[PDB]
């Protein structure tokens, strides 16, 4: 019992973190096999960030300008290429600690763990989600770029995020491991506003199922609703519309608790309309949306 | 910017997790040098837990009855001893992944990371705190016993907690790595109630400083208070009394923000008396007390 914002164990990812320095800029890189992946803005000076032409800036860079250090030993760079917004630095040594891995591009609403790093060294691990506006609410300081987001399935690490930028609003933007930004963001120091940060409805429902499983049941009511009726309320409260795909994904949680998905929707509807009235659910005074249905089952069943 | 419930990177601790089986019970063990530490209730059957005499139960156990597996390879047990509520299983092989370590006994209000494990394999990592009633609000299922709590200072892991038990109220009790329970709990299946779970005032103040540093400033008021006046309010709201030792520990956060500790106390006093009025601080609708002043500085400065 108990329900925590839990991150994946970070060991497999810690073994991949390296420091990348180009000119006077230093950030993190991810060393998998004989390649080091890092944000391409490592080639920029702070002045360059205003309007950078990465292709032109890269012409002035050779393999020996990319300093890659793994722990306290230097890696030899034998090739470099730019793929979208990331640089791939080919090194002469395969990372002996390379775990089984995949590069995945996640959808909004999906959660992942972040291993925040500075100078190629891990500072901490936390759980977050790809927001519906394609930002992440992380915790990142200057030098954290190149830190990655990932999920783990037994022994395979699926890398889904590489940190690139903080928007003026303190939210974060980044790419998948192919260098494509999530959302419309560009690696340029230009004020870019994020869209509406809507609530991930299916995740709130999963968290409500987690609460019932862990004993918090005060919010369960005698009502039911329909997808269309629920969605009228979700629109009013800036929640994502719930689809039958979402209802299907909540099937195992519905089966575990004996609470039909539409009945849980009716509980959520009353919580949206009435508020919590000073009460809490799983130690929270707001509706939590950064646990997916898969996360709830995983935590409540102890997958290792 | 951004402020997250952040755990330490768990790699150094993942390298120490092993499975311990005795009879039909299986739990986790912590392998440091040539010793494996685990809860002594590994020798009990589910029936034994009602009223166990551990010394008597241990007489029927020999080295070969303790099955210790590290990954997929078996460790040879060459000695066993009971120290308070933990067993120390001497093995014939030193753990090659033993990090620099210390065993510490923490005080209530102090935070640590937990690497939840099942069958000697890590499932996840989360941050928690030793509550003032000496319980922890963790996330643990059957088989999670032996999972540990720890802090890290650069390359040294300070182990502070080993999970032993869930109370009927869904909160958790455990020992330090010398086998002494935190609080009055005993490793016996007897209903043991926890005392008042008071709020860790100094941690709430640290989190309010973190909020100001990260831009959330709506709660700052034009008032000040005294330690005695503040403490009258803290008593009323089941908050721990604030001492000059706490004020001293908040000095660096006070200096960083230019907000005198007693002025921040007056902001906290108004938040206690008036509530949040539907507003949030650092994405929370309640006052968070599981970040110490050291945690806030560490996260806001990027210590690796
Ligand atoms: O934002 C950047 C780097 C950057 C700057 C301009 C454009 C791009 Cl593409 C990238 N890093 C970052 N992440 C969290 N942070 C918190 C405080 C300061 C910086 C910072
Ligand atoms: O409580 C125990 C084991 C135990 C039982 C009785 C006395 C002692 Cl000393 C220890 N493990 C545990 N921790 C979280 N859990 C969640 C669901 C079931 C069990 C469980």
């Amino acid at each position: 019992s108990g329900f925590r914002k839990m991150a994946f164990p970070s060991g497999k990812v810690e073994g991949c973190m390296v420091q990348v320095t180009c000119g006077t800029t230093t950030l993190n890189g991810l060393w998998l096999d004989d390649v080091v992946y890092c944000p391409r803005h490592v080639i920029c000076t702070s002045e360059d960030m205003l309007n950078p032409n990465y292709e032109d800036l890269l012409i002035r860079k050779s393999n020996h300008n990319f300093l890659v250090q793994a722990g306290n030993v230097q890696l030899r760079v034998i090739g470099h290429s730019m793929q979208n917004c990331v640089l791939k630095l080919k090194v002469d040594t395969a990372n002996p600690k390379t775990p089984k891995y995949k590069f995945v591009r996640i959808q909004p609403g999906q959660t992942f763990s972040v291993l925040a790093c500075y100078n190629g060294s891990p500072s901490g691990v936390y759980q977050c989600a790809m927001r519906p506006n394609f930002t992440i609410k992380g915790s990142f300081l200057n030098g954290s770029c190149g830190s990655v987001g990932f999920n783990i399935d037994y022994d395979c690490v699926s890398f889904c995020y590489m940190h690139h930028m903080e928007l003026p609003t303190g939210v974060h933007a980044g790419t998948d491991l192919e260098g494509n930004f999530y959302g419309p963001f560009v690696d340029r120091q230009t004020a870019q506003a994020a869209g509406t940060d809507t609530t991930i409805t299916v995740n709130v429902l999963a968290w409500l199922y987690a609460a019932v499983i862990n004993g918090d049941r005060w919010f369960l009511n005698r009502f039911t609703t329909t997808l269309n009726d629920f969605n009228l309320v979700a629109m009013k409260y800036n929640y994502e519309p719930l689809t039958q795909d979402h209802v299907d994904i909540l099937g195992p949680l519905s089966a575990q608790t004996g609470i039909a998905v539409l009945d849980m929707c009716a509980s959520l509807k009353e919580l949206l309309q009435n508020g919590m009235n000073g009460r809490t659910i799983l130690g929270s005074a707001l509706l939590e949306d950064e646990f997916t249905p898969f996360d709830v089952v995983r935590q409540c069943s102890g997958v290792t």
